């Protein structure tokens, strides 16, 4: 059923113009001004921007971190993201050793199946390279568009992998045509620090941060790079936090190495102090890598501005401060890591970035949608507003001033890391593939509408 | 008179899709598929790409380098560029000390007046900062869209300016909203080297290169940067040649400094040896900075690939090998510097870059058009294929294999620096503002059709 | 019994003068010219240099690497070094997990006890940091002058330690006042490479080198540094081989970090090719890190010249090519790592370094004796020729040209890695604490004369 | 007349031991303990260190900076340095264009002739490279031991030289065997800044500093280096002040380039604030490069600690705050640059450096004496305490606590830049070539005793 979004200001990763969009088969049929066609529902976007739906490449929805599981599942999370201006997510499908990869992949397909309000895809976790694994990978690429393999350098005895596993993954990746993602923190050192902290009675939420200094993020990020170099493949460092890390990634890209960096709003806006703010409130901000000192934020922004860092992810991993977060009272190491971010990701960048001088209206769209779609083989189906691309759009209001509050967010968590934060700009209507998911700040989608996405081989 | 370019594959700096373009007021009216409108001339672009016309920010047309002047004037040069897929050029309007800036600006306007086949703009040369100059600059910005002021760090006693001049220019620029361009070569050292070379009988074309080692390009590029930092303004290093230079620019951009780098095909494809190839043929390749050792080419390409360098210019400055180039027989320093490049710029990057694995079809468009339009305030009038933008298009054939030959080029020079070079891809139809300038590899424009362009203040 | 070494040219790490040395209580009593004292044995050193005995901080004598043990034990090895101009060695006392440190320390004291011809000390290996270990360390410092604790980043499942162990060692070290030494190679990656090499039939000696690329040495050296920085202690990288490694150490020292680098002759003179030279001869050159490509040698020398690297060790670990080396025929990983170097260390540096333009006669003395004595708390007892210091001297002939041959060396190995090598300069008389150990190229010492050395706390 | 300094603790750049020195022909005859010889004056040094007299390579004594001349001439200055523990100075012999070099050299010889209390040498200033200059240089080396040529990159229209002059000097130097010294500050930029400062009424002493930002010192230092590289010669950057400069010099030495850095106490202890401290007092601290922000001091010390910087000079250039300094009341640019430092140089480094943890008792001697003697061809005549070397000694008391005060200093200036500064350690007896110049903190020398020094060709 044809639609026409008129009088809006279109803003792609490159262009900024005024025109109307004629949506047809759930795709953009044509762009121009004063469009008309009997029967079109004609949506009015006056005084609004029309962005390509956002893409969150860093999602953890039905993921289990402890005896508990994320408060937000694939259903709530999808809706949240939908309100936040995000219309496509790529969640991390976790893997267990010895167990066949297609096992996990189906487990995840079930988690998402019929509950997604918007489209999604997966990243495959890798904790070991077995002959059995090597045999599946190629299949995992063709059947199941999983073209991005992930690796934890931290989280000893839980996700961590030795450099040998990382290295062979990089090769396999280069060979098969996949992008290696990496959680760059020196697990082995963080481990001793963690143990000693506890051994000395330091259990408060803040020791979560002090127990893992930025030096260890930088160090890890470096190895990932050096190895990626040796292997001659491609790297994508997730959630770049400290300056040290930004630096390593900068050097890499200078050498022509195919390395990419990503960050998350929480690291751009919040900081280490929030972990001290008080009683047990700290736990609300416990996630890895830990929030750093306020000063790193600049470095991140500049990196974003000049290109050292090129994508923004949420690292969405919700846990009620109530039941969940409290699991680690007299033990910080027992606080489930993760924050409720999938919803305010886009907004915050526009507000803190665009609206304040950092980033450009175009850089914005690139950092939150396009660049990502490209790196993860979703372009041009996703990531842009052009004839042929899916009608994943966001009718955004750039002037509405508001305050982020858990009293308003649509995530199933009992709190919001950006509570009380004033923000300029807000999504008004968000549609995925020609169909509204959120019209006039009101939900109108249906769980199951979202469909899985097989992704390009890191090629066209 | 309405037109429709159908069945082409549209390729912007971001998008790559299939659709038709409905050209209206010399601008792009609308994009979509199966477009129709009685009376439209309907152009067929099957099996072709449709790029935003190229923009050459580095042009020297009616410029005089010696007792002689460039073989190509604004008329021939414009046509050449037109055939080469370039529809907008920004020539360097030279300045004389003590003489009022508006004097030169009009001299240039005359050189271009009624001879341009495509649109153009100017860069204002600066050899000194006088109170009189400071008074004109602001006017030079508002009246006359000249928002890019240029400086030579080399060419002692001819264009060169001390760091004080460079520094105050950077300030003035930051203040007024202009981009400072720089020819980064250590003129004072190159000078002694030059003199000594001659004093020892080394007069062949090759000593033009040996007389100015890449160390001096890097050194100069560094000062420009360090000073740009101190001043807190914006830099744009023209024709980056050696690795050393690329490096300095890389460091700058890492520090968040607002520095930009540009290169030219000749430095990407040719190399120092050509200056030895033989008799006097060397002089055909004499230009500054000099061609370096083959190995720097990689560095350049990687810089282009990863973003250290972001724009491609021609540095067009033609001289017949016959009369002109020969002016410096027993004296290389008397060979007029400059090469016939304005025509094959775009093609070479597509062929050597895109077609061979370096750059992307999108990076290509960015490096040759978009990125440039943006940095020099011509976006979105120029630099892209979108509703509202000027209909500056290029219907390109990506498969036609051919050989660059002066026997075929459309420049008024008796030779071509890329003679015999095999190239893949070629412009078939090039239109500026809805009107064909070159249809089916045949010229159909009219000198004077091209119009001057007032450019943005380094802002929207 | 008083002695007088006259007519020699004294060369310390700083001075170069002509005088006589009056040796008294096994120490240098006084320096001056035309010395006399009834009853003094008066040794004549005309046309000779008098260097402070060399100090080899990298020794593995009675060490066991496999079902076998080093061909040279503390007795032969001591004599060898004695002939080589080395009068003090610091061997690496290996440690086993769970087993008390003082156990090993005594095991070693036994290996050396009554067999040493010259003085010696120990380095304590660390494979784990236990509460039990933390309790002994302080004692290990006071009782037993062991002030240098060593860590293997490679040799997985044999010596290797995680970064946590390395990090806590660095702290303990900073706290206790010890120097952390490190074998910087990424064991986990070398491991997979090793396994795969075999899995593909690559078993020749050369795969020992290819199985462990310099990238992995640099990578490892980097971590060691970064961690040393975090901990704020002191590092000493043993056997720096590749450029990558030299670079990391250079960066560290630039940052003011207290990092030190050491190299060995074999890496300064031999290279990767020797591992291909032929049949099974390759095995003669198998040791870790592996010999690199000829070009790294320069980097090493420059590092040595300018100070990036400051000490020369042998990494003495002999194995008869016959029985021992052959243990790894169809399996390179089974070739015992180590080379017969303790004897030609000093000579080679003088010849290849001093005599050829690299290093200085003074730098020489510093790199082979003084600098080492200082870093390992043996100064000024050892490492110099000055009133009060032990009479550890070497009467060297700087002109004697000769050829290193196993047919002449005094090591118990059936071969010599520098066989056929022409060398200028040779030790004529070597005395430890006033007593000759080697007079006129003839052995005159007695096993047991050498005494253990308790070393300074990395202090005065 | 034979002398014996007994019971002292000898401290060279390498050694630290207890012995007696038998001084003979004004040189050190022999070292040992319990020395005796009828008729020797036997000096007692119990509880004292005995250092090799200090060497100040950065002196400006009878130099004229304006219509005025340094308050301290070669006589007073010599005595001052003598009290300060310095026994050898190398003053900068200034040069005028067009005027023959030997003219200036004799002018200087006159300034020093019969007024020096200790030994001295000269540096030859170079403001231009003429054929006439090229002819003298070689003579200037053989006749007149002037083997160090100096160049100002700042002080436009007064001492400044273009890069061409600097470059050819570097070559000449490499060729002839001289060391090029450089005052690294970007004169052309400092110039505009200076002019503008005045044009805006900023005339206070502090604008002397703000008028020349550290970016300009680093920039300049970089060129000197890059050029020194191109030329392949040797550089020696005088008075390294900011971090930026230290960095450039660090990079240089990393590349193996033969570059050296020097600093001065005032930059190690004082800082920018002193220029604001108040009324006109600021002028007391006006010298170039200007004092920087307190934080650079660390960088300097670390550079000194790790070796990025290797020598300490005074940059002595006294001017009575009264008449002289006041010449620039309403104009800072008219304040004669230079500070009264030749006397407390050594002491301050011992106190602030040695006594406080930075530097070593040995590093101390190296940084203030030895390293310098070596770089400027005075070793081993000067710079060490060894048989054969001149008896230039300093009997130092390491515990005497005191306060530096113009009320006590022996310089002819009406003030002291370190007034009120508490310092530990003080010279008790200073003798040059076996003769006391200062015995028991009391002057006993005679102007004229000091003799000129022809220096080595940057060789043995
Ligand atoms: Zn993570
Ligand atoms: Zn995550
Ligand atoms: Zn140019
Ligand atoms: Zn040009
Ligand atoms: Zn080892
Ligand atoms: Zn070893
Ligand atoms: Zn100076
Ligand atoms: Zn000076």
């Amino acid at each position: 059923m044809t639609k026409i979004i008129k009088n809006g200001t279109i803003v792609t990763a490159t262009d900024t113009y005024e025109a109307h969009l004629l949506i047809k088969d759930g795709k953009i049929a044509m762009i121009g001004q004063n469009l008309e066609e009997k029967g079109a529902e004609v949506i009015d976007a006056k005084g609004c921007y029309v962005f390509p739906g956002g893409i969150d490449p860093h999602t953890h929805l039905d993921m289990p971190l402890g005896g508990t599981v994320t408060k937000d599942d694939f259903e709530s999370g999808t809706i949240a993201a939908a309100f936040g201006g995000t219309t496509t997510i790529i969640d991390f499908c976790l893997t267990n050793k010895g167990e066949p990869l297609k096992k996990a992949i189906e487990t995840w397909h079930n988690k998402a199946n019929g509950k997604a309000v918007i489209d999604y895809g997966f990243h495959l976790m890798i904790s070991e390279i077995t002959d059995d694994v090597l045999e599946e990978l190629p299949k995992v690429l063709e059947e199941e568009g999983i073209t991005s393999l992930k690796v934890f350098m931290a989280y000893k005895n839980v996700f961590q992998a030795d450099d040998g596993t990382l290295y062979c993954t990089l090769l396999a990746a280069k060979e098969l045509g996949a992008l290696v993602m990496v959680h760059a923190e020196n697990g082995d050192v963080i481990d001793y620090l963690t143990k000693k902290a506890l051994a000395d009675g330091n259990t408060d939420p803040i020791y979560h941060a002090l127990t893992r200094p930025p030096e260890l993020e930088g160090e890890a990020t470096g190895r990932a790079c050096q190895l990626t170099e040796l292997a001659g493949s491609q790297l994508y460092v997730v959630h770049v936090t400290c300056a040290q890390a930004v630096e390593k990634i900068a050097e890499a890209r200078n050498k022509g190495l195919d390395v990419w960096g990503e960050t998350c709003p929480q690291y751009l806006v919040l900081d280490q102090s929030y972990l001290e703010k008080p009683n047990f409130e700290g736990a609300k901000y416990v996630w890895s890598p830990p929030l750093r000192e306020k000063w790193h934020q600049e470095v991140l922004w500049n990196a974003l501005k000049n290109g050292q860092l090129q994508t923004l992810g949420s690292d969405q991993c919700s846990f009620d401060f109530k039941g969940q977060k409290e699991l680690g009272r007299g033990d910080f190491t027992k606080i489930p890591n993760g924050g409720p971010i999938i919803e305010d990701r886009v907004s915050i960048l526009f507000s803190e970035g665009v609206k304040k001088g950092r980033i450009t209206l175009n850089q914005f769209v690139d950092i939150v949608s396009t660049r990502i779609a490209k790196l993860f083989g979703l372009f041009p189906k996703k990531g842009t507003i052009v004839v042929g691309s899916d009608a994943d759009l966001v009718i955004f209001d750039p002037n509405i001033e508001r305050v982020i509050s858990a009293e308003t967010h649509h995530m199933a968590v009992d709190y919001n890391a950006f509570e009380g934060m004033k923000v300029t700009g807000e999504p008004v209507s968000v549609l995925c593939r020609g169909e509204f998911v959120v019209r006039d700040k009101q939900f109108v989608g249906k769980p199951g509408y979202g469909q899985y996405l097989k992704r390009a081989k890191y090629g066209t």
